[PDB]
């Protein structure tokens, strides 16, 4: 039996445990959390923790971890499986990306239609979306955002969007409650992950929805695709079971339950999604290197000049 520190979404986790149990009979126990109180907790916790795997929502999170050599080394096999264009690979082999979630832009389309989105993400932090368009600073894939953006266009740029949200944007504490948002006519528009607005559009329907999906695509900053990915823990007891699972989860089987479940992309090439995603290819994503322990701490630093 394992545990799983769990700082994806329960709907994720859940399915991927719940596949693996049916696959293999060894149970699974998710601890759910916050991903950097997760992170944190793991560090503290050190040799001592009781974590065999750590599953979360950025690989950005794993950096830490793995500069604290508190990973244990992935068949390289494994890691091949899920390497596409933009998957960044951990130098250590100590962790491994898993799932693809894509910047997007949601819009009330009985507001606006694809006319009136902008071309560049960078053009929504402007008076002219003042108190119209939604942002999540907390959120994990913001913060991904905000590397790229220094990466792609460097510190102005990138200094300037943030002072630009602060001052034209409307804030959220999580990506769902941005989505909601839109779809209550609070706001015409959103900055979020793709995988929000596809489960929801499953759960009631695309037609009773207000809201769809704009993809800036040409390689924007806002074309951005993070990755969702897991790690097995150095200390853990269960070393074979533990493997077995970062290896399932990789696996085609491991890959079909968390789509079935999850609006995330695959990253195995032999998997489809039954939500019928935008296709990877037509989104343009530009490719960012992995964000260092380095990157993250430069990206705080930037939104913390911007005033947020
Ligand atoms: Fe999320």
């Amino acid at each position: 039996d394992i545990t799983v520190y769990n700082g994806q979404h329960k709907e994720a986790a859940t399915a991927v445990a719940k596949a693996f149990e049916q696959e293999t009979g060894i149970k699974v126990t998710l601890n759910s959390g916050k991903s950097e109180q997760l992170a944190g907790q793991l560090k503290e916790e050190g040799d001592k923790t009781p974590a065999d795997v750590f599953y979360t929502e950025q690989t950005a999170t794993f950096a830490d971890l793995s500069e604290a050599g508190l990973l244990a080394p992935i068949s390289e096999q494994t890691i091949q499986q899920t390497a596409q264009k933009g998957v960044p690979l951990a130098p250590k082999k100590d962790w491994i990306a898993l799932s693809g979630r894509s910047r997007v832009v949601v819009y009330d389309h009985t507001k606006l239609s694809e006319k009136d989105m902008e071309k560049s993400v960078l053009d929504y932090a402007t008076p002219k979306w003042k108190g119209k368009i939604g942002y999540v600073s907390t959120s994990g894939a913001f913060l991904e955002q905000v590397v790229a953006l220094s990466k792609m266009k460097g510190d102005k740029v990138a200094l300037n969007w943030l002072k630009g949200l602060k001052e034209n944007g409307k804030l959220y504490a999580k990506n769902s409650v941005a989505l909601q948002a839109v779809e209550n006519g609070e706001v015409p528009a959103a900055l979020i992950n793709n995988y929000y607005w596809y489960n929801l559009a499953k759960e009631k329907g695309v037609e009773n929805l207000k809201s769809r999906l704009y993809f800036v695509r040409h390689q924007d900053p806002g074309a951005l695709v993070s990755y969702s990915g897991a790690a097995v823990l150095k200390a853990s007891k269960n070393q074979a079971e533990a493997q077995k699972f970062v290896d399932f989860l990789a696996s085609k089987k491991g890959q079909e339950a968390l789509v079935a479940a999850r609006a995330e992309y695959p990253l195995r090439a032999d998997v489809v999604s039954p939500f019928n995603l935008e296709p990877y290819e037509k989104l343009e994503a530009p490719v960012v290197s992995a964000t260092t322990a380095q990157d993250k701490e430069h990206a705080i630093k930037l939104i913390e000049e911007a005033g947020l």
